[PDB]
């Protein structure tokens, strides 16, 4: 619950700031700083899902930045497909979701494909 508010309280900073802000590379700097903080987060919290975690963290990026996703699962799996990116921002999101998945102790598989970054969070 606590790790599920703090995604609450980090996504509401996530719309004010897409709100404000002077462009998509600030906001793609803010998306990376607040799924950092959830991650950490989540990480001091052991009793929460670390699969969703992951997710979460991808999910504000996704929003923070206004991008298109699509969620699908596939028994322990879910994939993630996340449309419209340019190259600082796929650059970005996969460095993210990285650094989020080793956080988490969490195996993502991560594929590129022009505009489309496809992940897949398992277990």
């Amino acid at each position: 619950e606590a790790v599920r508010r703090r995604f609450e309280e980090l996504l509401r900073e996530a719309l004010a700031f897409r709100e404000r802000t002077g462009g998509r590379r600030e906001t793609l700097e803010h998306a990376v700083r607040l799924a950092r903080e959830l991650a950490e987060f989540a990480a001091s919290h052991p009793e929460f899902n670390r699969q969703e975690a992951v997710l979460l963290a991808i999910e504000l990026m996704v929003r923070a930045m206004g991008v298109t996703m699509e969620t699908h699962r596939s028994g322990n799996e879910v994939k993630v497909v996340i449309k419209g990116l340019n190259i600082d921002e796929q650059r970005a999101l996969y460095r993210a979701v990285r650094e989020t998945s080793k956080i988490m102790g969490v195996e993502t598989e991560i594929e590129v494909e022009g505009d489309t970054v496809t992940i897949v969070v398992r277990e």
